[PDB]
C-alpha cells in the first residue's frame, strides 16, 4: 500500500508575492528554507519577509512512498502519474463560539456543546443552508506533473462542485475582498506543496458576526498511476495556521507530542510503554535520556527568550547531574518530578486537583512554581459562568500523560544513556506538526483540542476521513457536524473551525494571564471597589483675631467590574514560543535603532505599538520574527527580534511629570508605541 | 362668541414632583410665577429647581371670554360649567429626519421633503399603522370643575380613543419606562392649566444610532365649552406646545414667535392695514411707527445679549452714542447708517446664494468692518447647497430680523416715527406673552418650534392656529403620521407643531451652541479639508573626537488628514440661541461652600455647559445646568445676571498644568480647567 507523509502538513499564512515563498522545516525546531527553481529546499530561510515587510508563505511538501517505504516520484519507474487533490475549506463562521473546554467529549456527553447551550456563531443563521454558506468552501482542486501550480480560487471552482461558497462581494471592515484559500504547485518530480492563505481578515461588522479569515485545512489524496493503468491511493491531511514568529524556540508540549500521546494511550502505538488491555503504563519501561527527557529540558530552556519564566530555571541548570541514573542521585531526580504537575481527571465539577494548585507550598523558605509554569486549558471561565454550575477549569499547565510518564521513569532511575531506538512514527510526521502549539489549547494557535481525541483518527498519527470526493461534489460540507461526536471521521475545515474567527483575536490575547490561584472553582468574579473621601478644608495664616470656619463635604465612587481574575493572582504566560511577549531588541545599526527608537539588547513588549485587537487585525504582519542571531555557533544562542517593520510604528517619550502633575517625575519617562491609522 | 388666550399655550418640561410647578410668565422676558393653594398667581418664581435640584414644571394657565370681552369664570353668572379638553401628542419618531431648510415650502414645491428626498426617521418602518405607531399618543384628556387633576397617562386612555401609541416596555438607554405626556388641571375658578412632560427621553439604540428614541415634548388642541345656566353652550379653541426649559427667562430673542406671528399676521391676514396693503403685498411707507413699541424693544434685547454670549460689535446698536428718539432731518443720517448695518431678508429663491444673509461684515476695507445685525447664525449655516445629493440645498448663514421688524426699522431710518404712547395693535397681552418668550429666529431647527410657524397655511387667522379635522375623528383613526400640515393647508393635528424638532430634543439643546461659518462662498457650509503634513527629520552627531566623523541621518515621513464636513475658512464665530441656550456666562457663587464646590470664584466669565462634554451626557444631565437670572432684578436698569441653581456637586473637576500637555514644566505657571461628569459617584 502507499503512504504520505507528513500526515498531516502545516503551512503559514503569508501577504507577499504568490510566487515569493519558503518550504517547510525538516525537524522540530527548525528554520523553513529557501529553494531553487526546481522547488527542492536548499538553505535555510534568509529573510522571512520581502523587501516591503511582508510575510513569505511557508509551505508544505508531500512525498509518497511505496510497499518498501522508497519515494515514488515522476521519475520513479513504472510510474506514469501522481495527482494531488487537496480540500481545504474553513468552518469557522457555522462553528460554535469558543468558550474553553465546553464542547469537549473527552469530559463526557454532559460536556457537549449542547448540553452546555453553547451558541452557534452567526447565531441568526438556523437554516442548514444558510449555515452550509458561512463556510468558505471553494472545493477540491489537483495537480499533477512537472511544476504544476493551481490557484484556490473563487474563480475556477470546478464546475462538479455544486456548493461552493464564501464571503462575497466588498467587506466592510478589515479585508475587503476575500479571493483565495491557497496555491497547490508541484515540484519538478511531481512532489506535492500545498501554500495557504494571504492573512486575509474581514467582516461586516465592528460586534463579530459576519467575519472571515482564510485559515483552513482538510483532505490530502494522492493517486499514483502506474504504466498498466491500474492505480495506487493513499490520504492525508493538511493544516494552515498563522506565522510562526520564533520558528526556531520549541513549546514544551507540541502538537506531535499530542499525537504521540493519543497514539500510545488509544492504538497501542508502544506496546512496551502501555498496557492498553489493562489502561495503564508499564512501569519496567525503560526511558532514554535523549530521546524522552532533554528534548523537555531543551525546551523549558529557550522560554526565556519569549516570556519571563525564571523559576523554570532550576529545571535547566544542571545543577546535579540529570545524566546520572544511579541510587545516590535518586533524591534529587524525584524531588525534580515532583515539582512538575500531575494530571486533572477528565471530570465535571471536580476542581480540588494538581491543575489547580500554582505553587509547591506557600511556606516561607518553599515556595516554587509548579511545572511547567504557564496557563492550562481554562485559566479563564470560573465554574459558574455560561448559566452553568459545573463548567470544566483547568488554571495551570501540565506535561501530557506521555511525557510525564516518562518523565517518572527518569525520576525512578529506570531510564538510559546513549542512543534508543526511534518509535515507529516517521520524522517526517513529526516535523510537521512538531511545529505546532500541543498544549495548552484555550483554544491555541493552530489547532484545539478537538486534536487529542482519539475518534478522530484512523491511527496514530492519522486524521479518519469522513466521506469523498463524490459526496462533497454533490452536498458540501456539513455545518453543524461534529467529527469528535460522530467518531466517523473529519471534513475539510475541522480541524481549524473551533478557533477564534478572525485568527487574530487568538493572536492579540495570546499573551498572558493573570490566574487566581485560592479558590479551585473560580477564575474571575465580581469586584466592587468603593472608595469613600471625605475633605477638609481650613484656612490659616490668618491676622491676630480672625477665624474662618472649617468646610467639609463626602464623595464617593462605587467602580463595579463583572468579570475580573479573582486575588490573588499569578502572571501566566499562554504560548511565548508562538506568541512572544518578552523579547530583545535587535537593530544593531544606526538606521534601526533611530526608527524602532531603542538600543539593541533591551527587552520590551513583543507587541508593542498593536494598541488595540483592530490593530492586530490590520498590522499583524508588521511584528518581528525572534530568530537565533548567533546561529552557526550551537550551544550560544543570542535571540532577537529580526523584521519588525518598525516604520509603522510611531513614538512618544512621556515624562512621568505629564501624568503625575509633578515635574520632579520628569527626570523619568515612558516610552510609548503607537500606530498613526493617518501616517503615509 | 367665546375667545380662549393665550391663543398658543406654552408649557416647559420639568423633572420635579408632580405637584411642584409654577405658573406661565405674564410678559415678554418675565418670569414665571409661584401660586398660592387655589393655583393663581402671586409672586414670581423663587426657585426655578426644588431642593434636590430638580428642575419644576412650568404650567400655562388659560383663560376664556365672552362676547364683550369679560372672562367666564365657574364664578360668572350665568356660568354653569366650563370643560377643557387638549389632546397633546408627540410625532417627533414619526416623521422626517430634520435637514435645516429641507422641506420648507416658503422656498416652493421643489423645496418638499418628497422633492428633497428627506428621509423618514425609524426609516425601517414603512407600513402606515407602523407609522403611526411610532407617535406619541395617549389620547385626549378632560378637566373641568374646581381644583381637578388628571394625567395624560398611559394608565387612563379613554376607551373611546382607538390607536393610542407610546414607547411600551423597558427602553435600553437612557429613560426606561414612558408613562405620561403631562397633566390638565383646574384651578379654583374653574381656569384651565396645563402642565407637560418630566423630561423623559430614551430609546432602543446607543447615540454612542438614534432610531427609537423618544422624547416627552409635545403639542395640541385645546378646546373649552362653556354651558351657560339655560343648558345652551358656546365652543372656542386654542393650540397648546411645550418646550424644554427657560434657562434664562428674563432675557429676550431679538426675534420671539410672537414676533413670527405677527409678521404672518401682517403680511397674511391683514392684521394692520395701515402698515401693510394685502392688495398689492406691499408696507405702506406712509405708515408712522412708534419708537417705545416698534423699536425700542429690539434695542433692549440686543442689549442683553451680553449676559449669555461674547456679541459686543452689537455694543454700537444701543449705546445711545445718538439719540434714538430725534426723528429730525439732522439725525437721519446716523438713524440710516444704524438702520443699514441690519442685513436686508434673502428672497425664498432655490439656487439664489449670492444674498445679503450670506454677507457677514459691512466690509472687509480695515477701518469699515462691523458684524451685520442681528450678528447671529441663520437658518442654515450648517449645510452647503451640494449636501443630501442635491445641488442647490437652501442656504442661509446669517440672522436678519423678520420683514416686519425690519420695516419698522426702516421707517424709524427714515424718521416716520413717534416718541409717547402707540395705539395698540388688535392681539391680545395674553397671546404675546406666551410664544413671546419663544424662539422665533433663527430656526435650524430652534428650540421649542420650528419654521412650519412661518408659514400662513397652518393658521386660521393672526396668532390663531387652524384645527384639522375634530375629536370624533381622531378618535376612530388615530393620528395621521405621513400628513404635512403645511402641505394640505386644512389644519394641523396633535404633535404637528413640534414634531419637527429633534428627537430626543436634548440633541437641539446640546448643540445650540455656536457654529463657524463660512464667510468667502455663499454656496458653502462645510467642505472637506485635507491636511498633508511632510515631514524630513535629519541626525547629525558632533563634539567629537579629532579624526572621527560619523555620516548624519535622515528620513521623510508623512501624514494625511482627511475631516470630511468642517467649517471651510474664512469663518466666524457666531451664536446659534443665546437667549435659550446659554454660552458664556458669569459664576454666581457669593459663599464659600458654592465656591468650593463650583471650583470658581464669582464674576468669572465660563461656559455655560462645562462638563456636558458628549451629547449622551446632555441627554442624561440638561437638568443640572444652572438658570441665568438677574441677581439685581429689584433695581430697574442696572441688571447683574449669574448663574444660580447649577447642579455643582454632579460634575467633578480637574486643573492640568499647561506643561502636561506640552511637556515643558516652565508651562506649569499656567493651569486649563477641566469639568466633567464621572459616572462611578
Ligand atoms: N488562548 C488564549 C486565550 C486568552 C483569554 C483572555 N485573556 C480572557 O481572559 O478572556
Ligand atoms: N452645529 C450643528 C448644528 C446646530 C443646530 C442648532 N440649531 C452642526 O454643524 O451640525
Amino acid at each position: 500500500a502507499l503512504s504520505v507523509h507528513p500526515s498531516i502538513g502545516v503551512a503559514r499564512l503569508g501577504n507577499a508575492n504568490t510566487d515569493n515563498f519558503v518550504l517547510n522545516p525538516m525537524e522540530i525546531g527548525g528554520l523553513p528554507y529557501e529553494h531553487d527553481v526546481d522547488l527542492k529546499p536548499t538553505t535555510t530561510v534568509v529573510n522571512f519577509k520581502d523587501e516591503a515587510g511582508c510575510i513569505r508563505r511557508q509551505g508544505q511538501v508531500f512525498k509518497v512512498f511505496g510497499a518498501s517505504n522508497e519515494e515514488l516520484t515522476l521519475d520513479s519507474p513504472n510510474v506514469k502519474n501522481i495527482e494531488w487533490t487537496v480540500h481545504l475549506a474553513n468552518k469557522k463562521a457555522a462553528w460554535y463560539e469558543f468558550r474553553e473546554l465546553n464542547g469537549n467529549l473527552l469530559y463526557g456527553r454532559d460536556n457537549s456543546y449542547s448540553a452546555r447551550g453553547v451558541p452557534w456563531r452567526n447565531a441568526s443563521k438556523t437554516a442548514s443552508s444558510e449555515r452550509q454558506s458561512l463556510i468558505i468552501d471553494l472545493g477540491p482542486r489537483s495537480v499533477s506533473g512537472v511544476m504544476a501550480t493551481v490557484e484556490i480560487s473563487i474563480n475556477n471552482i470546478p464546475e462538479t462542485y455544486l456548493h461552493p461558497s464564501y464571503p462575497s462581494g466588498e467587506l466592510l471592515q478589515g479585508s475587503k475582498h476575500f479571493e483565495s484559500l491557497g496555491t497547490l504547485r508541484t515540484d519538478s518530480q511531481g512532489r506535492l506543496i500545498v501554500l495557504g492563505g494571504y492573512g486575509f481578515a474581514g467582516g461586516n461588522t465592528d460586534g463579530g458576526d459576519d467575519w472571515y479569515d482564510d485559515i483552513s485545512d482538510g483532505s490530502v489524496t494522492c493517486v499514483v498511476t502506474y504504466s498498466d493503468d491500474s492505480s495506487e491511493t493513499s490520504t492525508a491531511w493538511m493544516v494552515v495556521g498563522s506565522p510562526d514568529f520564533a520558528p526556531e524556540i520549541v513549546n514544551i508540549s507540541t502538537l506531535s507530542d499530542t499525537c504521540f500521546d493519543v497514539g500510545v494511550r488509544n492504538f497501542d502505538l508502544v506496546p512496551d510503554m502501555y498496557d492498553s488491555a489493562t489502561g495503564h503504563y508499564k512501569s519496567d519501561y525503560v526511558a532514554n535520556f535523549d530521546r524522552d527527557i532533554l528534548p523537555i529540558i531543551q525546551r523549558i530552556s529557550q522560554y526565556q527568550w519569549v516570556s519571563n519564566v525564571q523559576s523554570m530555571s532550576g529545571f535547566f541548570s544542571f545543577q546535579f547531574d540529570y545524566r546520572d541514573g544511579s541510587a545516590a542521585n535518586k533524591a534529587n531526580r524525584m524531588k525534580y518530578y515532583n515539582y512538575f504537575r500531575q494530571l486533572d481527571n477528565k471530570v465535571i465539577g471536580d476542581y480540588d486537583q494538581p491543575q489547580q494548585v500554582l505553587m509547591s507550598s506557600e511556606v516561607e523558605g518553599d515556595i516554587l512554581p509548579l511545572m511547567p509554569m504557564n496557563s492550562g486549558s481554562n485559566s479563564v471561565s470560573s465554574s459558574n459562568f455560561y448559566d452553568l454550575t459545573d463548567n470544566v477549569v483547568e488554571k495551570f499547565l501540565a506535561l501530557d500523560a506521555t511525557q510525564l510518564f516518562l518523565l517518572g521513569q527518569w525520576a525512578e532511575g529506570e531510564f538510559t544513556a546513549g542512543p534508543a531506538d526511534d518509535y515507529p512514527v516517521s520524522d517526517m510526521d513529526t516535523a510537521s506538526i512538531g511545529n505546532c502549539v500541543g498544549l495548552p489549547m484555550c483554544p491555541g494557535i493552530e489547532m484545539t483540542w478537538s486534536l487529542q481525541n482519539p475518534v478522530i483518527y484512523k491511527d496514530a498519527y492519522q486524521i479518519k476521513h469522513y466521506q469523498d470526493k463524490a459526496y462533497f461534489d454533490v452536498n458540501g460540507l456539513t455545518p453543524e457536524r461534529d467529527e469528535c461526536e460522530e467518531e466517523t471521521g473529519c471534513e475539510p475545515g475541522d480541524l481549524t473551525k473551533r478557533m477564534a474567527c478572525p485568527w487574530q483575536a487568538d493572536f492579540f490575547n495570546c499573551t498572558i494571564q493573570t490566574v487566581n490561584f485560592s479558590e479551585p472553582s473560580v477564575n474571575k468574579a465580581s469586584q466592587t471597589e468603593t472608595v469613600t473621601s471625605r475633605t477638609h478644608y481650613e484656612w490659616g495664616n490668618l491676622p491676630a483675631g480672625v477665624s474662618v470656619p472649617d468646610q467639609s463635604s463626602v464623595s464617593a465612587t462605587k467602580n463595579v467590574d463583572e468579570k475580573v481574575p479573582l486575588p490573588p493572582a499569578y502572571y501566566s504566560y499562554w504560548w511565548p514560543p508562538q506568541s512572544p511577549w518578552d523579547v530583545l531588541t535587535g537593530e544593531l545599526d544606526t538606521e534601526g535603532q533611530l526608527h524602532s527608537h531603542l538600543p539593541a539588547g533591551q527587552q520590551i513588549n513583543y507587541a508593542r505599538g498593536i494598541n488595540s485587537y483592530s490593530q492586530m487585525v490590520e498590522h499583524w504582519s508588521a511584528l518581528a520574527f525572534i530568530r537565533d542571531r548567533n546561529q552557526n555557533n550551537d550551544g550560544f544562542p543570542f535571540f532577537t527580534e529580526t523584521e519588525r517593520n518598525h516604520e509603522l510604528f510611531d513614538f512618544k517619550e512621556v515624562l512621568v511629570g505629564q501624568v503625575t502633575g509633578n515635574s520632579e517625575d520628569n527626570e523619568t519617562s515612558l516610552p510609548v508605541f503607537f500606530i498613526n491609522a493617518n501616517k503615509e
